[PDB]
């Protein structure tokens, strides 16, 4: 009997890392396999082949029973064929190509093979596409109480926390992006007013995550008690920490609000706070409580 596997792939954002991560875990447990975090060429890290998890995580050989690989063995280890997707069979001369197309569609292959009763005959299933919401809520939890920040990361975060969010009901706000700029603006206060509106045991503060300098100065001056965090391979990891610091600290808030709440960033605030207020039908502002 040989080791078999599943391999994680993303180098996107963290949020869809992890919840990736979560579906090629839950498969990996599902079926006997160990799993691989495969984050080569993250958009963190400078150095193309240089694993990027451990840049961010501590060190992990198992998750909740499953053995797992997180480090630079990915450049040692030669995971066995088969492959699945069916894809990952062909020489490599033919995988320079790699476009959306493929992409999709070992995302729908995957999505069909984690629902089919029998688990398949390769040896190495390779995860290379967008598996946000192809596994349980639980496997994405797991993953969240299972892996562990680098200890400079958490510190930064306990310094934060301490200094804005003790003491205090924390509404943290997550901005992703001429008329168009102005609504968006707009709609951004609007969920403000609403979040503010509600009833909190602690005086209230307004944390604000976003990658805009002009949102954030024009949301700071419109709003009271707002804060931030304050912010070349050293710039990409310094750009990863402080999305990480942003993404755990929002999950500590008592409401968030989500623009847009398609973005995998506060997927981990939706799981854990009490409350969230998103657009969702279009131009009205809905509150969801938790659960």
């Amino acid at each position: 009997t040989k080791e078999r596997f599943v391999i994680s792939r993303r180098r996107t954002g963290f949020g869809d890392c992890l919840w990736s991560l979560a579906s090629a875990w839950s498969y990996a447990q599902r079926t006997g396999r160990t799993l691989v975090i495969d984050w080569r060429g993250s958009c963190y890290v400078e150095q193309p082949f240089s694993n990027a998890f451990p840049a961010f995580f501590e060190p992990v050989e198992d998750i909740a029973g499953v053995p797992v690989i997180c480090d630079d063995r990915v450049n040692q280890l030669s995971f066995p064929g088969p492959f699945f997707p069916r894809w990952w069979n062909r020489p490599s001369i033919d995988c320079i190509n790699r476009p959306d197309e493929q992409i999709f569609r070992e995302r729908d292959e995957l999505t069909e093979l984690f629902q089919a009763r029998e688990d398949s005959e390769a040896n190495t299933i390779v995860c290379d596409a967008c598996l946000m919401w192809r596994c349980s809520e639980e496997a994405e939890r797991l993953i969240f109480r299972n892996i562990k920040l680098r200890s400079e990361i958490r510190a930064r975060i306990d310094a934060l926390y301490e200094e804005h969010f003790s003491g205090h009901s924390i509404i943290g706000v997550h901005v992703r992006h001429w008329a168009d700029s102005e609504l968006a603006l707009h709609q951004v206060c609007m969920a403000i007013r609403k979040a503010k509106a509600l009833s909190y045991p602690k005086p209230v503060k307004v944390f604000l995550c976003t990658d805009s300098a002009q949102v954030l100065d024009q949301v700071s001056g419109l709003f009271p008690d707002v804060f931030a965090v304050p912010k070349s391979a050293e710039m990409g990891i310094e750009g990863g920490a402080s999305a990480l610091i942003d993404m755990y600290l929002l999950a500590r808030c008592a409401t968030v609000i989500r623009f847009p709440p398609t973005s995998a960033f506060t997927r981990y605030a939706r799981l854990l706070v009490p409350r969230i207020i998103e657009f969702d039908n279009p131009g009205h502002l809905t509150m969801i409580d938790n659960p």
